């Protein structure tokens, strides 16, 4: 199947960090203001006055190689609803701008909202909080526009350490592609992003699984 994409990074406790969304072993990860990981599920969102949980610095984009990416992304699929996306893994191949041909294995951490559309929002520090503004509270707030972030590879060096990587990700492996188009295919999770959340599904054994280079 074919969908958009958008990017974001709001600080916000996501989606599919709280117990009973889908049938997984646990709950994605959620993280202090100082990005250590919390252990309490049921932890306000930080996007919520007097809210203590936020996004981990470690749910990031990273390059495995020129061609190759792995990262997390909030998603909105048709046909499906979140208790069938939350902890998935989709492998998408950009069809559009600057990184067409390029793969990126993705695992869905968080939910949107556009019915009918297979819209994939992809987590990149820099790339826009949107509505809710939960890095200003957690850490002083991040430059750039609310949809759309920041515009230049410079602009992540005024970020805080640990979510300078996946901003320079955008620029560099993404070559500040603007919501490229992909096709997508449902995939096991590679241990690698299960690493980072510690959120699998108890169907992923019912999909193909992908070759990291
Ligand atoms: O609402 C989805 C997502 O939008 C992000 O901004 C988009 C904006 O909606 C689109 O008009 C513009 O062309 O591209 C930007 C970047 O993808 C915003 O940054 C996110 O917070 C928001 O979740």
């Amino acid at each position: 199947a074919d969908g958009r994409s958008t990017r974001y990074w709001d600080c916000c406790k996501p989606s599919c960090g709280w117990a009973k969304k889908a049938p997984v072993n646990q709950p994605v990860f959620s993280c202090n203001a100082n990005f250590q990981r919390i252990t309490d599920f049921d932890a306000k969102s930080g996007c919520e006055p007097g809210g203590v949980a936020y996004s981990c610095a470690d749910q990031t984009p990273w390059a495995v190689n020129d061609d190759f990416a792995l990262g997390f992304a909030a998603t909105s699929i048709a046909g499906s609803n979140e208790a069938g996306w939350c902890c998935a893994c989709y492998e998408l191949t950009f069809t559009s701008g600057p990184v067409a041909g390029k793969k990126m294995v993705v695992q869905s951490t968080s939910t949107g909202g556009d019915l009918g559309s297979n819209h994939f929002d992809l987590n990149i520090p820099g790339g826009g909080v949107g509505i809710f503004d939960g890095c200003t509270p957690q850490f002083g707030g991040l430059p750039g526009q609310r949809y759309g972030g920041i515009s230049s590879r410079n602009e992540c060096d005024r970020f805080p350490d640990a979510l300078k990587p996946g901003c320079y990700w955008r620029f560099d492996w993404f070559k500040n592609a603007d919501n490229p188009s992909f096709s997508f295919r449902q995939v096991q999770c590679p241990a690698e992003l299960v690493a980072r959340t510690g959120c699998r599904r108890n169907d992923d054994g019912n999909f193909p699984a992908v070759q990291i280079p």
